[PDB]
């Protein structure tokens, strides 16, 4: 019943403006600098959406240099209640095949260079000390809709998974890939952290459609990851994320989020000492 | 017999000037910038002490932004032989209950943004390349006095423990919390590193009174950590750290430290190539 | 048959200009700043070499402050086909004794402060987004020649090993040392990452002669590492790295590298989106 507005952050090979009807481009500024690119405002059926290319529409910005703060701030300022993203990733598990979707529910941070809070003491818009809880980083209700929708579409989709986010831009060594497996990581990328953290500070329902593109390099005997391999797999499978977003978003718009959003707002508010 | 002077760095909820008699405020400057707040000079029985609030007296400075270099430099310059600190922490072990003290003896670094040496090539006050040993990061003699004193006070106190120090300011994910358990971490915080490292470079006997405030989030079925929960536990248990400091410090002042301090000075001196 | 030119980066205690005949000093500038010190141009038998002291010839630059980008860029610009380095390290395995050489084949990154790519968006000389593969970070053909040569010299030499590279400049805690063992690390240093990563981006055959100098601190009951201990072990064993380089380099110059170099060039080229 109450209004939703869905932010969509498109990842590698997975950032297609044609998903939205009635599109208008809008460049914005934020207190944390410029977002990766213009916001694309539009609709999926009756639902207002805001699309943003994580790496810029020409994929010019490497993961370490993405302005996660500006991206999330921009989407919050536009009125987004939800941020649903796409992310390419490596599979660290035999059962997660290239082309599979994983509706991730946890992460392990391996990043090093990245601001992870709006509350850095330098911005009048975000005053105080903020310690956000990360026990449940992703919105379970949004994830549930994604999982059910993937099933209705007949897609190979894993209902949970732990993403290890590496700094990059290099891929992992084999020793690192083996190690991440022992830590219980299921998939590997370069962008989930701090995007998920900042969304939680913003009181936004965040979920991630991870698409496996390769098996990283933990099969010593088999093909290891490369840029060409990742891009080829995405070319083959991008349609699945598009269909999943197109079908999921109207279902989100048809249910009631006020309580979910209130609880997230309170968790965020009570994490700050002003 | 020989003179000691005890630096006290107060952590979250645990930075109370009333612990000292004959108090005088003194703001100082250092070659690494300003300390978190004024030094509070005073006494516990006959022993000279110097108190400093890690996060500022109004808790305005998040862990990533604490000027660990300036804090330790300021205390060294004031003549501190010892630095005994308090730190709130999460428990990663069932037997470490909220309200328990842990006299930690090891750490695992998960920080990323932090200068860990005075010897960065930029300061004429700290010339050369310094590689400090960290096999035994905390002073065992100071820890021993803390442990015995806690026993005399009847406090629930663990005689050792490994602190994992995360960058923050977010709390850990559940996947991270589980992972740290597999690494052998016992408690979790955001401030031990690089404070302990810089104290060792300074040739100061350093020890830490860690106070468990929560169980982080590794019980999937139970209450996870939040700011409100941490602050509530500290309100309930702060008196214990205060009593432990009040009772420990006179005992430190009543024994002989010249040899201990000489050995630390030599370890620090011989870590530097000028 | 086709020409090779060997860059040599000398590590701690292991950066000796006397290894080259017909020496000439050449200071250079790069788009990433100045290298650690002058390039020393010279020969080993008929083979052109370029020597560079990682830490400066007076060991004035700590690992975190080494300009890995400028060093690798400088060697590439001088025409190096190969970069063979020396690195002191701690042993995390009983069978790797101090004085042993380890021809490492993998790494685990524990660094936090370091640029790991030339492609940072800020340099016109390195345009685009680059994601370099790290499955096999070290050149197996160069490693093979090192291993066979060490055998011909009768040296204690391990044919593979995983290096964990820590940020430093502090040494590891005991809890960290134990943890790295569980991760499958064999040796520990502060310099392999990002040196190896940048060499791969440059399309250079990179290999590392690691020399164990200590057992870090994982024997709770035995001597732990210190600067004095490291430097003493290197004084005793430096001749071995020198002899290994002197004997290996002519063998490299006597075989054909065009295909190996072509494959590395293509891997690097196809990692970049322009
Ligand atoms: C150059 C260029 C265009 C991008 C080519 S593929 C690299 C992107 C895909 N993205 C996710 C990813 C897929 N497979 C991975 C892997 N195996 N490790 C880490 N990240 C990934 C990382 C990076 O942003
Ligand atoms: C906002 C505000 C005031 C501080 C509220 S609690 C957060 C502080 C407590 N401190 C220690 C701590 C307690 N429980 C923890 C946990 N579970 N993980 C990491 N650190 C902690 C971290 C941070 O400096
Ligand atoms: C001060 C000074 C001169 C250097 C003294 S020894 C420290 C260098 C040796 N280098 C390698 C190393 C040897 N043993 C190690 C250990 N146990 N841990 C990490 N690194 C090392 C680290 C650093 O660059
Ligand atoms: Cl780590």
């Amino acid at each position: 019943t109450t209004a939703v507005k869905i932010g969509i952050i498109g990842g590698t090979g997975l950032d297609d403006p044609e998903i939205l009807e009635g599109r208008t481009e809008k460049y914005v500024d934020t207190p944390f600098g410029k977002p990766s690119d213009a916001l694309i405002l539009g609709k999926i059926k009756n639902v207002d959406c805001v699309l943003l290319a994580r790496h810029g529409r020409q994929h010019t910005i490497m993961p370490s240099k993405v302005n996660y703060q500006a991206n999330i701030w921009a989407l919050k300022e536009e009125g987004c209640t939800h941020v649903i993203v796409t992310t390419a990733c490596g599979s660290l598990r035999e059962e997660i095949q290239p082309g599979d979707i994983v509706i991730i529910d946890q992460f392990i941070d391996r990043t090093t260079m990245r601001p992870q809070s709006f509350y850095d003491g330098s911005h009048s818009c975000a005053r105080g000390v903020c310690h956000i809880p990360m026990a449940e980083p992703f919105c379970p209700k949004t994830r549930e809709v994604l999982i059910e929708t993937a099933k209705k579409l007949g897609l190979r989709c894993h209902s949970k998974g732990t993403m290890v986010t590496i700094e990059g831009p290099r891929f992992s060594s084999r020793a690192e890939s083996f190690m991440f497996r022992t830590w219980g990581a299921d998939v590997i990328n370069m962008t989930t952290v701090p995007e998920v953290v900042l969304a939680k500070e913003a009181g936004i329902c965040y979920a991630s459609i991870a698409m496996a593109t390769d098996y990283d390099c933990w099969k010593e005997h088999e093909e290891a990851v490369s840029v060409d391999r990742v891009l080829k797999t995405l070319k083959e499978n991008a349609n699945k994320a598009k269909s999943l977003l197109l079908t999921t978003i109207p279902q989100i718009g048809s249910t009631e989020w006020s309580e979910t959003l209130h609880n997230l707002k309170n968790m965020a508010q009570f994490s700050v000492l002003l």
